[PDB]
């Protein structure tokens, strides 16, 4: 093959490439999009008195879920396998806020951290052992950090609500995952940054504890 | 023609680009500074107790837009109406401050959001249609952002006047400026950080509810 | 002249200004340990559990600036008056903290704002305009901006220590410098990006008010 | 000698120079493992309810320090006990945390600031007079400066753990600590960027008494 050969092929490739962000792009969008709808099914349960509306808001956001599956789905049919940190950026963003999302809606059901794998299933993704599309751990504590500060925050509106015993679990719950956190290397700056304000979120969470208390819990 | 005749043709046409921005650039500075004069006069209601001063501070900052829209008449006069987007820039800032204390002073009155076409009236500017200084969306959308930021300082000092309503009602908006943002695209990276920040206001002013509620007020 | 004559003259210059900085920064270096001991007596106030150590700490910090003023009267030996802006950046900082520290006693003593012109007559320093050694306008209000941050912690421990007045007169206090800094056109860089934490300043001070008076008082 | 024996001479020192990188980061490796294990032990009592387990967990972090001494004993096995400074880089990180963890374990137990001297003692090492491995000031300040930031965190929780004496205690601790440092000129290092820290949890530390003395301390 002659050097003008070579470089018409590199065209070629460098094309194609090009044409995957673009695929790639359009999905992305997309599950943006689905996700937005999501949060908003969930973001309810802020609001009102008491926390009856709590699993219908569950059962709608799971199954809008259904959207989510397929469109992965599809993004997956858009590179080649072992591309996935070429190309991982792109839906890094979406990806984190799904798992929050997936995590928050499970925490809301039965007050557990939902799994890295059991997300997995929720996004209709693939196990880190089974090839495909995975759920990279970075992403995985992305998500459980949005979650932690979504919690934060549902605590106080919860006492709004007139239930004074759903703080008392959140707390719990979120001085486990600071625990964690700390018992954890994490090498990668953005991970840094988004743990470093936890603890904003532990803090408002013991203002509701000690507000509790002094009046009897 | 010779490249210096060409050359010392581009030279006339970028003085007369620059003369433009000259121009622009001091009518931009008499809109910054009645600009700073009408919050100075609407800021006064994060001090005192009660609020019977709305009206009149509502009356004064209203009277003062006169002098608004006189300069934004003679802005239009300052550039070729159809390269409003080459100079847009310049006065962007301070166009999107007018938008939040147009729609603080609509708010301090109705508790209602100013309309995009309402706040073109008030300032004397023309609509999507009448070709003729617009006001952009993403413009609009800036300083509804800053009159979020606004209300959560006044639900925190609504209290502290004796006013334990107010802050409920400026709760609910802000809760629906969340839902009504959360149903856009956002593409421009200024407005997409701005709009970072409305989860702050956010939960403060449910921090306030919370405190009195908790107090059985 | 020949080449070699220039610099061998040029060395000479070059050399005599080298000595003026270092005498300089030897006598800017004492200024910074004298301000160091002066914050540190006087931010024993944020511990004084009832505040009645006030004039005690006031006056042990005058009796320290009379130390400043002596510095500053051998730092006017060092240089050439003439040239007060071509060595200003060695003792920008420490001027600054200067102008805090003496604030800082004023407030504590007063509950007013000093004059340039008393932080002037506190540093044995002259006038402004002309006649020496100045106090320029922005290391002046660079100053200001460091005390009002002092004074919003101040506002918290006020109330760790009993005191829910001063919470009071410091928000209405912060909020005028505010209103102040409004009436100012901004141009300098620096002092407009601290100018931004002002805004910081006021709501932190607005919300002890806040916590004060939704608890009774 | 000729140019090439001159330089595969230089091979060998290097190869070997890098020999001992390899084995210092072996041991680094388990030193910060076992760091970690110590940690978990210390932030794992932040809260519970105020418990004679602090004395539990400081007494097991002890049996750990244990392995820290002899891995520091090992330490000292794989360089030149002449050549500190030069590999210093190396554990200066891990270092910074056994001090950190040390002075937290000291704190804990007495509420008092372990001397860089009892640092030494429990690990194993040898005093800055004395031959082979030392702490010094710089490092032992760094630590100091992270004790301060886990302090933030333990008066939190202990406000979340019913206990309501510490905070007042560890917010006194802070401020002489902020006091010792503002004695110090710190001319020098990164040690500068982590004071700067400090103020913040001072001033975090002071908003947790604050919010209880929001009642009667």
């Amino acid at each position: 093959m002659s050097v003008s050969e070579i470089f018409v092929e590199l065209q070629g490739f460098l094309a194609a490439e090009q044409d995957i962000r673009e695929e790639i792009r359009k999905v992305v969008q997309s599950l943006e999009q689905t996700a937005r709808e999501i949060l908003t099914l969930l973001q309810g349960v802020h609001q009102g008195a008491g926390f009856q509306d709590i699993p219908k808001r569950c059962l709608k956001a799971r199954e809008h879920f259904g959207t989510v599956k397929t469109h992965l789905t599809s993004l997956k049919t858009k590179f080649p396998a072992e591309q996935y940190y070429r190309f991982h950026e792109h839906w890094r963003f979406v990806l984190q806020r799904l798992v929050f999302l997936a995590a928050f809606v499970v925490y809301l059901e039965t007050e557990t951290l939902v799994t890295r794998e059991a997300v997995t299933e929720i996004l209709g993704i693939e196990p880190d052992r089974e090839k495909g599309f995975h759920l990279d751990v970075e992403d995985y504590l992305s998500g459980v950090l949005i979650l932690a500060s979504e919690l934060s925050r549902l605590s106080v509106n919860s006492v709004t609500a007139g239930d004074y015993s759903r703080p008392l679990h959140i707390s719990t719950f979120i001085n486990e995952l600071d625990s964690g956190f700390r018992l954890l290397n994490l090498k990668n700056d953005s991970l840094r940054k988004r743990y470093d304000g936890l603890k904003y979120d532990v803090k408002k969470v013991e203002e509701v504890v000690y507000d509790l208390s002094i009046r009897g819990f």
